DNA sequence: ATGTGGTCCCCC
DNA sequence: TGGGGGACCACA
């Protein structure tokens, strides 16, 4: 579960997962983006990725099963 | 072009791109849940945080 | 040089 | 409407 280095013109960094490499970006439902970033905007974070950074550590007991 | 979406701070794009690190924690969610759809895996995550009501 | 976040215009 | 692929800008 680790970082893959860039191929081109574009120089991010895939992640090799599961099923194989994967783009580190995903979109979001207009339905799931009105609650995602209402969670951020309570914490404050200024960067999305570290919003759900803390919602994966709170929903740690409920992964592990 | 894709809807933006308005919040707390104006409007917002629904494409997130995440450091490799959270990305990999993510998607390690997605794939166990079985979901299609990575929203469905925020969705998930959301629904388990007794504590977004602080 | 080789990464970062975030978005740009395309495809399905 | 729902996605992602490749490129690009601006910054380490």
């Amino acid at each position: 579960g680790h970082i893959i280095r860039a191929t081109r013109k574009d120089r991010h960094s895939k992640v090799f997962t599961s099923k194989g490499p994967r783009d580190r970006r995903v979109r979001m439902s207009a339905h799931t983006a009105i609650q995602f970033y209402d969670v951020q905007d309570r914490l404050g974070y200024d960067r999305p990725s570290k919003a759900v950074d803390w919602l994966i550590k709170k929903a740690k007991t409920a992964i592990d099963k």
